[PDB]
């Protein structure tokens, strides 16, 4: 069934920094987890250069993006290597505990909130924009898993029954009432424009039935 886990403390207080801070440009959320899925899928691919069966779960290296404006979601899929149970557990593959202390260590000595990427704990920068973020992740020879936190202190991890991914993750951002900017095709064109234009991966936007 579910299991539930504590945050360390010092990602407990990044989640707190991200959420509590007063800091206007949130749209950096999307480059900071486009960032991670490009990162993923360098990996399979440096992989399947001595084995190709790694690509047996899929040959195709891509990014969609998929707003669901009834679910009120922004979902970012990649087909990159995907994380284990354990990955999940220890911070979604992240040595976010040294992070964590270089990127405070930063906020200190000037820096600011969007130079979270350069400490390896992007992914976080989700608590932006999102109430809640679902993780969903399938690594080669591993089972697909389901994170989930609010934030709050604690996350869950289970097997997913839901659909099958085939390989790579999953990020579901259950958007704040007020973020809902980031659903709107020229809103999410106009970030990828901006931060994410030299990705070596196909961006997918989906749109949606009006
Ligand atoms: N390593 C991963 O699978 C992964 C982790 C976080 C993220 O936002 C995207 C990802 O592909
Ligand atoms: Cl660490």
């Amino acid at each position: 069934e579910v299991e539930t886990f504590a945050f360390q403390a010092e990602i407990a207080q990044l989640m707190s920094l991200i959420i509590n801070t007063f800091y206007s440009n949130k749209e950096i959320f999307l480059r900071e987890l486009i960032s991670n899925s490009s990162d993923a899928l360098d990996k399979i691919r440096y992989e399947s250069l001595t084995d190709p069966s790694k690509l047996d779960s899929g040959k195709e290296l891509h990014i969609n993006l998929i707003p669901n404006k009834q679910d009120r979601t922004l979902t970012i899929v990649d087909t990159g290597i995907g994380m284990t149970k354990a990955d999940l557990i220890n911070n979604l593959g992240t040595i976010a505990k040294s992070g964590t202390k270089a990127f405070m260590e930063a906020l200190q000595a000037g820096a600011d909130i969007s130079m979270i990427g350069q400490f390896g704990v992007g992914f976080y920068s989700a608590y932006l924009v999102a109430e809640k973020v679902t993780v969903i992740t399938k690594h080669n020879d591993d089972e697909q898993y389901a994170w989930e936190s609010s934030a709050g202190g604690s996350f869950t991890v289970r097997t997913d029954t839901g659909e099958p991914m085939g390989r790579g993750t999953k990020v579901i951002l259950h958007l704040k009432e007020d973020q809902t900017e980031y659903l709107e095709e020229r809103r999410i064109k106009e970030i990828v424009k901006k931060h994410s234009q030299f990705i070596g991966y196909p961006i997918t936007l989906f749109v949606e039935k009006e």
